[PDB]
């Protein structure tokens, strides 16, 4: 039992070193890796991910229905990463990108660096160059199912197989170089398309899903989400998130502050009444929100808080 | 700081160079591509397209649901074209263009050229074969759906394949043509039909819907619409143009110009009053317009003026 | 500019060259190739299309709703035929031809072939049969949407695409034996239905639609028609026709004659009188018709020089 | 006869002697090997087994259909392994377990060792690495379709040839590490993927499928399963087990309790009433399967009894 | 003619000294060697065979494609022979065994001996084994091309050529002590996989296939079956048998006995009834089946009339 | 020139006098050895063969791919000889003979000699001893690519060397012992398997090949077969033939017999009507044939003049 325990640590300890850190976790393991991360622009997600947000030189894939909230989450951390300073890139094949929305999610369109590559074979190109460059610090790529072979466009193989092939060829080589210049880079996806290479040098994979709507009387102001985390090498897997995407607005980041301020006995709620540090924040979840939301100085501090007590 | 900002520009000019002029912007650049371009009849889309209207020698693609205009634009390109004394060249497979409606729009019926030819494959040779001529400024297509394979015509494979494939096989030969002989192209299509060629050949893709009508009273007079440019390289892509299109008439460009030379403070407005160099041009925006109609080479002074100053 | 001209010129005759006559044409274009036509009974049609008459050994399509004046069309093609010692042939699979009515409009019925199909495969066989024998000159189909095809008559596949197959397995080898025996062939229909075949086959495709009532005082004695080309390869297409048809009469022949030849100032108009020659032809168009009816040599005279100053 | 039985005892003794414990067997044999065991879930299936469960320090491959129920099967004999104090481990390729269900199946997911492979090599280096480790008692692969081969993620060799040869590499040396640690390594698959190596290392080899679903009025509460026992080196081969799995429940193992202890004359059964000891245990399967799993240590007393009698 | 038939005769009798008996057969011969046969548990096949069944002793090959009935014949083999009180071995590699349905077929399942060898030279060794024990009638192995080498099993030469090695390197051996022994051996194959040395040391190969389906209205019961002997040292070779397996029944005996007996005027039949020592025996041969199948002392009668006649 | 003719003609009997009948001959030449022959079922091939068939006591080689029709010369060869009352043998290594076919093409089976030997060696000592036996007029070997050598079937050398020692080993001895009884024996093969030896012992080498299909309308009822004759000891070789093999029937003997009958002026044809002794046998080759074939003694008349005339 004493020598097993030892044992057990000792070869745990074998793995990691062998095969590399995040090899192998106890899932109930509290220890995360040391990781620069930016927010997903949900509190609930960013715990669900361990390391408090998703981890810089990594390459990431968030995959989901249509109309799942994928494009939404990857806005917010185009957001979130600008507000921080960091220069961020589009590489679009999807030709969808709505600039009112997404400045209304707060993304500084106007700073935004896009590309709309010639085939999926010069979008991937494109992205290495920028992640050797060391000036970029997040990368989105919408999406690896438009991300058409240049041998498709130009129309006997299997479509299937000729992108698998696309982003085998040049996932060691980008995973390299954005390792090296500690940009992160996300694809997004709808097992997904494009075969085995993104599964694999993923170090963070996201399923979306939208579970219901969200509404304010009888009328429908935004979905109900939930992500789960499917894979994940810099902390222990399988957590899910829940939080609701408001039309015009973005994810409920207040709404969500509230429920794990209660939950962390943060903010005490007697009946409708939620209050914080012996005063009153509001009646209803949506006051209390509403609250959060005007008074940012103290949501910061209950954020802290919260990230403290589970990150 | 000061040496990434040197190291980013340095590798988005590599990124041009090695993928080509415009493979990357940054959506608040102000600078655009040096290209002979052709009006779009509107001059808040010819705005949003950064360039000044739709690029020469380039391919084009227009989209969106029946009725919603894309015909108008597209009658509206050859009617400016044709007024420069360009030639332009008709490639129908919908048999449904009305005479009348475009000569009210100014197209040159006459001298227009038209093709009405007897299978998708051979529409695009005759595409082709006018863009090697280099004697053709303009060609339209109406329309990529309707572009049947000799396959399908003649009547056990996928009628969505065959058609990805006839255009696959035809567009590096018809873009290679174009570019040299430095002839504008534009398919007008309903992702759209057609597999991935046209998506990703086309320097320019336009999204078009009709949001509502205009009326004058309670009589339906015509039609207000919505232009996004989805894709754009030869600028900055996904800016968005809004003007109406009105039965018998066409795109209401002086509307338009009413309503930008405000916004650039070019012409005054007191309540419902409108002023151009210290002198009331209408009371009330139809007025405005009706004044600008009526005045040609002011109407011109004050586009140039837009232009410049947007451009 | 003269070098351009030439440069034209000669990309449009390889074009012809290429693809065949007709591939392409400048829409203010007079010349006109040269085939054997037969009239439709109306003069602006017959002018509209540029021959002068629908094309022997081409296949035409006549759509437009019920009851607007395509049976009436096709009818009339036929007395013209007959008239000239043509034989017609009417393959009929609607079984609503009305005989009283054809006699009416001048139809040789005792001498007309018809044919009353099991199947829409056997219509097309017989369609097939008769164009081989070159012993008949006209066919007229009515109508493509009431042919059958026999797995449907037999009672899961689309009755759509099943009648698309039908079309498509016959069309091309029709095409062809209508060419070789120089037999025109009309397919009356109602996008039409039927799938691809005859919209690419088609030399001459022909709307019609009922647009109004005629009347005489309060009672209605027809109908106002107007009919559009929209595809013809043997001239330009897109030029529209509007005439009468009358009930028990058929189309208004000498009302049109009246209209074009004031048009082309060879009768004269002065208030409510019409004059040719020199001499009052009647005072209204009523009796100016009615003049001309009761003088078929004089008729024949101006429709003579109509048809010379116009086609 | 006399001489035939001894002769033939005694070739039987040499082959086990010379080839390994297990290598014959009279398929009616009621003995069965001495070995730790580790219960499946299911007492129909752990009694198939003969050995009453899965054999430590063995490899076993449980194959079947997607939503065949290998998933539950595993985290079932993770469970009790856990329930023991036994330490397991799983190797996922697959990024579906579901945290939630697990817990609902007794799972302690904190304790859960998890590993998430870079390569299909690389999983089966960790699986060896932990069998050597000798403080690891149960490890679960997810799934042997999943362990993509390191050259076919780096993306013109046969995929499958390439994962036959992976699993070949690596099995004789797992084999001998799993046995001298007596570690319990079960792989999850779907002939099945992977070659032979599994096929023939393998002790116990399981083909489980969904043969219908288990509803409770009109809505469907689970899925009825039956488990094929096709290779067996422990015990007797071929025969099966049928139970059901009930949604957010796992394997109804009381409800198996019910009809064996009834089988096995332990459990009567007047109608539709059961009773044990004299005494009514309820009135319908359903009820009686409730009394069972509400009175655990009478439960207990006739599984340890059934198993006496039928193991 | 006098003198050669006399040479023929002489020269054939020194080929079977020389060579061994059955060297050389006149295929209309009507004599065959004295060996101890079992049943095939077909009628049709026992005559084909001309012996009356499988020879002891011997080896036998059975090859066809999936679900041609393979298994089938070898069952009803076991269950034949246990019924004369003789020890039964199946070697499996397939891991595929039924025993529900061999039950249905007669085997006796409790004492049927089966081993699932390492390897396949190990299932080639214990077969050897249990050759050279004398207290084994009859050997099915299950099957050829499942009886992987131990170096393709351990993971470059070529798995064909080392399949043959294999089979090659026991084959004489085996034979010897098959030989010896009095034991029955039958391969199970899908040319034939495994080389020469089976094809060679067979005294019987049969080729099987699934020629049709057995329908009770519009339900499929079973298979029309036809098994050619193609090669035959015991009796003449090429003949060939017809039958049919019924799902849940196997061979359908009397369903053979009945047309047997009816070919060999054993049974008369007028129209369609059936009649046998005066009296009828069923009308339709469902009927007069089902009755032999209900009579079974007579059926024996008949049976051994028909073989007494035929063999 | 007149005494080098003499030369020559002394110097090619000189040849032939020190090397042998046959070893050198003038293409053209018209004169044959003077040996007893067997028909090959193919009146267009006794006639390539120049001797009228198959040479008694000699080697004959017949090769070609699969399908090929080499079985069924064979076959035929076998029926022809059968019918003169000669005793035939069938040394059979593939397994494959069909007797159905082999009876519908004339064969007697009944009276057919099979041996399926056990090695190639022990095939080819069988072929010697029935050579030797003076009692056997023609023996067919099926085939030489199956006559596994000892060696082989035993299971490091080379299997092509192995094989073309066995056959160079055997044949001196089996061709003088088949020259001394006049035995006739073919080889059927697919340069060719076996090595040198059969390729300069045979007095015969066939080449035949499959060069097209016949069919009845739209069903496949045989094929187009060509024979080469590329090796010709007995007469010129590199004649040709062909003819075709109908399915359940064999060689369309009589549809030769029509052509050559033509050729040879014996047959008159007019149009579709052939004609022999002043009266029509049938309009239409397969009338003509029919005829000859319900004719078989003016059929032989023939026949007997085609071969007089030819040969």
């Amino acid at each position: 039992d004493e020598n097993k325990q030892k044992a057990l640590a000792a070869a745990l300890g074998q793995i990691e070193k062998q095969f590399g850190k995040g090899s192998i976790m106890r899932l109930g393991e509290d220890r995360s890796m040391d990781v620069e991360t930016i927010s997903t622009g949900s509190l609930s997600l960013d715990i669900a991910l361990g390391a408090g947000g998703l981890p810089m030189g990594r390459i990431v894939e968030i995959y989901g229905p249509e109309s799942s909230g994928k494009t939404t989450l990857t806005l917010q951390v185009i957001a979130a990463a600008q507000r921080e300073g960091k220069t961020c890139a589009f590489i679009d094949a999807e030709h969808a990108l709505d600039p009112i929305y997404a400045r209304k999610l707060g993304v500084d369109i106007d700073n935004l660096l896009c590309s709309q590559p010639d085939t999926g074979e010069q979008a991937l190109e494109i992205c290495d160059a920028l992640a050797r460059s060391g000036a970029v610090d997040v990368i989105v790529v919408d999406s690896v199912a438009a991300l058409t072979p240049k041998a498709e466009i130009e129309g006997g193989d299997s479509h299937m197989g000729l992108a698998a092939r696309m982003m085998s060829q040049a996932m060691r080589k980008l995973a390299g170089n954005l390792k090296q210049s500690n940009t992160l880079l996300i694809f997004i996806n709808q097992t997904t398309t494009g075969g085995n290479a993104l599964k694999f040098y993923a170090s963070v994979r996201l399923d979306i899903r939208r579970i219901g709507a969200v509404k304010e009387g009888e009328n429908v102001v935004g979905s109900e989400t939930r992500v789960k985390v499917v894979k994940n090498k810099i902390a222990a897997p399988f957590k899910q998130a829940e939080f609701q995407i408001l039309y015009g607005e973005g994810i409920n980041f207040y709404g969500e502050l509230v429920d794990l301020g209660v939950k962390e006995k943060l903010i005490e709620k007697a009946g409708a009444w939620y209050s914080y540090k012996g005063e009153k924040i509001g009646q209803g979840k949506a006051n209390a929100t509403a609250w959060l939301k005007d008074n940012p100085e103290t949501a910061k501090e209950i954020e802290k808080k919260v990230r403290e007590l589970l990150l």
